């Protein structure tokens, strides 16, 4: 499912998730996994 892991010891984890996700907004970190939307 997860396009990546969300850690919350990366204190850039949204927008790692984001730019795995095509951009701004574009992904959740939702507890240990990046969810594209």
């Amino acid at each position: 499912a997860m396009c990546m892991p969300c850690f919350t010891t990366d204190h850039q984890m949204a927008r790692k998730c984001d730019d795995c996700c095509g951009g701004k907004g574009r992904g959740k970190c939702k507890g240990p996994q990046c969810l594209c939307r």
